[PDB]
């Protein structure tokens, strides 16, 4: 059913992307069901903040070469401090990396799973929830209201969408793919 349900509600590039990305650190997206939403979920929530603005440089959805490729490339030109991990999108108007966190937890909790995770960086933080909370670096939240309504509703759409199909609770409760 949950494998169904993604299959339907993200676009078949969202879905092979995530897919691929399982398979290849030997996942089967049939098993770990929980984990292929998360992962097109989080895919999605990059893609659509990216599509918000040539403001922003997709980093998440690439092999590992060209993500390197466009980070490595992106630190020559600006002198920005290379990360430690491959962050999600580069803002080239505030000259930072972001780091794009979605989460069926708290989102102050989940914030500071990534404040700790990248400690030692000048990453931009930016969380999401399905319950249209948001939290980010500064109270600085990048994207105008309009562009951050639209992916609270698509992440509020989802969970509903999990809830429809008896999804959610197994789905909120399983803290894989973060
Ligand atoms: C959990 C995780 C979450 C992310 O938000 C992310 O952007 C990422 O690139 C990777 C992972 C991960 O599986 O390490
Ligand atoms: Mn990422
Ligand atoms: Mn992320």
């Amino acid at each position: 059913a949950m494998e169904d349900f993604v299959r339907q509600c993200f676009n078949p590039m969202i879905v092979e992307l995530a897919e691929k990305a399982m398979k290849e650190y030997g996942e089967d997206p049939k098993i770990e069901t929980n984990k292929f939403a998360a992962i097109c979920t989080h895919l999605e929530v990059c893609f659509m903040y990216s599509d918000f603005g040539h403001r922003f440089e997709i980093i998440e959805g690439r092999d590992r070469i060209m993500a390197w490729t466009v980070v490595n490339s992106i630190c020559n030109t600006t002198g920005v401090e290379k990360p430690k991990f491959l962050p999600d999108l580069y803002d080239y108007k505030e000259n930072r990396f972001i780091e794009i966190g979605v989460t069926r937890r708290e989102v102050h909790i989940y914030y500071l799973e990534k404040a700790n995770k990248i400690k030692s960086e000048k990453t931009h933080i930016h969380i999401f929830s399905f319950t249209g909370e948001e939290m980010a670096t500064k109270a600085d939240y990048t994207l105008d209201e309009e562009s951050r309504a639209r992916i609270k509703t698509r992440l509020f759409t989802i969970r509903q969408e999990m809830a429809s199909r008896s999804l959610w609770d197994s789905f909120r409760q399983s803290e894989r793919g973060e």
